[PDB]
């Protein structure tokens, strides 16, 4: 059977699977107050992906489609297609388009839109919020509030591309909220074909987070990010297809300068990492640190403390 | 080591000059200008090329603090690397990993923090990487911006890039056309090499992305060398090339048949056995398959 490999980028050579920006630093911390249950970034072991992810992390927060004014407002409606601008198909047994966001927040970025006939282009700063009773992607349409109530034209190609989040009111870091996930289809009908949640299930486990922090464009958001699994490892598990031997692959993080391992950990072949600690931590590690997998355990198999 | 190239679709893949995703290949003659692009650009045994660095979502990325432009709405931002430490600008590559490698007007999001209260801001911002203040390689860039006031000093600032804009149609971006990654102040120095076909009946293969359009006429194409996904790979899997050309197959799982084949050449490009504009036609779930080193003298198949 084929060998099960993980990459050996660094956390700094890597981007983050639910926003396209890169990783930053590792994170563990308690989850017992959140359902811990993103839809991007998850993928098994075996290379088969779950919720809504797929494979490059610059489609992640995108939408395209035609837009429509709100009635006289500065609010527009996006009638979903394809990433490669075919029509959308509602009926597929995921939960949402392959990369719509997996969190309840308002992220902001620049609508732009083409007219076919002329080659004629425009931009506008908009921001779509996510728990909004709008934000249906399920059903194939989102609204954005713009900079603009008059310059997008129907029936022309029109895309977002994401930036950041923004935060209104004076309870500060209250949103977005990163576990928290959206409605696809809004008031319509409750979610479909959800990746599961995850949660360490051995004592003294926590989940290991791959962390970034999100561009903030106003106000006072929580710009905390984490993801279960880089998006280079969902690419790298997609394409290997190494089956899985047992329940977990146990990882060493090596430092290259040393060959000292810094510490061990579960990858669950369900595609999440548990660490044995207890509490917030910002793991300390060095920059050319990596990941390696050493060996085929089970889910009780009783790691070195962190 | 066996080298091997990705099994991922063209669509499945992004672009590796800027942070968007493939769409589809084309071949053309490229005979009447340069082509030298700085990111997209490793070798098939994993050494970096160029400006080029790992992630697609860092390209046309911008960080630093900034200081206005007298009272105006320009910016200037005192660049640092992607994790906010310094950027040496005696390193021997043309500018910091992932600037630009094309004259254009860069549109964007210029966003801010400030670190004290965890106050957040941004504005619509243009980069325009033909302007004598585009000086990456000198550590600055300048924004003009739809502010002249909000931005504050020594407080992280980020540019992320969305697309391109023209005034005047189509006659900017120039995809091909490096800008002076030190202004006036001196020529490009320690690029990537020029690319081009030297075997006759050949052309090179370009995996090609529309650049969203942000006001004006703007010519979209992007052209890439790799895919991002590629230099990735090459880079992990460090696998000796065993001559200076592998031979690829592009095939279509669906009938197992070979719709076309190809020259990756050690230093990291493509051609087929072509000649003129094509847009090539491949089925969704097509991809590339390496299937052996050839010599100098290898005459493909008709694309
Ligand atoms: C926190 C600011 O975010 C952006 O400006 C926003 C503007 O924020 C105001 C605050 O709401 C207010 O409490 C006080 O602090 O003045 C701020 C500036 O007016 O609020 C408007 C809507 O009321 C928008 O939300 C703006 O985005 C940013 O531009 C500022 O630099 C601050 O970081
Ligand atoms: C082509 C338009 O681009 C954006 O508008 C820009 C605006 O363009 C105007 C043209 O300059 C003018 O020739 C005429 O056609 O009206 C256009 C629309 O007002 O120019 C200003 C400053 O010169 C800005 O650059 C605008 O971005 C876009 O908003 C439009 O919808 C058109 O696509």
């Amino acid at each position: 059977s084929k060998p099960f490999t993980v990459p050996i980028l660094t956390v700094e050579e890597m981007s983050n699977s639910r926003f396209p920006i890169p990783l930053e630093k590792l994170y563990t911390g308690p989850s017992s107050a959140f359902v811990v249950q993103p839809q991007n970034g998850r993928c098994t072991t075996d290379g088969v992906l779950l919720g809504t992810t797929q494979l490059s992390a610059v489609n992640i927060c995108n939408f395209r489609g035609d837009v429509t004014r709100v009635g006289i407002s500065h609010d527009y409606t996006m009638n979903l297609v394809s990433q490669n601008w075919n029509n959308y198909d509602p009926t597929e047994e995921i939960p949402a388009p392959l990369g719509t966001p997996d969190f309840v927040g308002k992220i902001q970025g620049l609508l732009t839109q083409t007219t076919r006939a002329d080659g004629s282009t425009r931009a506008h700063k908009a921001t779509v919020s996510t728990g909004s009773v709008h934000f249906t992607p399920k059903l194939g349409s989102v609204q954005f509030t713009t900079d603009t109530n008059n310059d997008f034209q129907t029936g022309q190609n029109t895309k977002f591309t994401p930036v950041g989040v923004i935060q209104d009111g004076d309870h500060h870091q209250n949103e977005p909220q990163q576990w928290v996930l959206p409605n696809y289809s809004g008031t319509s009908g409750h979610n479909v074909h959800l990746a599961p949640a995850v949660a360490p299930t051995f004592p003294g486990e926590q989940l290991l987070f791959f962390r970034s922090t999100m561009p903030g464009c106003s106000g006072y958001p929580n710009m905390n990010l984490d993801c279960l699994l880089p998006q280079e490892w969902v690419s790298h598990f997609y394409q290997e297809a190494a089956p899985a031997q047992s329940d977990v692959a146990l990882l060493r993080f090596v430092n290259p300068d040393t060959g000292r391992v810094l510490f061990e950990c579960k990858l669950h072949k369900s595609g999440y990492i548990t660490v044995a600690h207890t509490g917030p931590y910002d793991l300390v590690i060095p920059p050319n640190g990596y990941f390696r997998f050493d060996s085929w355990v089970n889910q009780f198999y009783t790691l070195a403390p962190m």
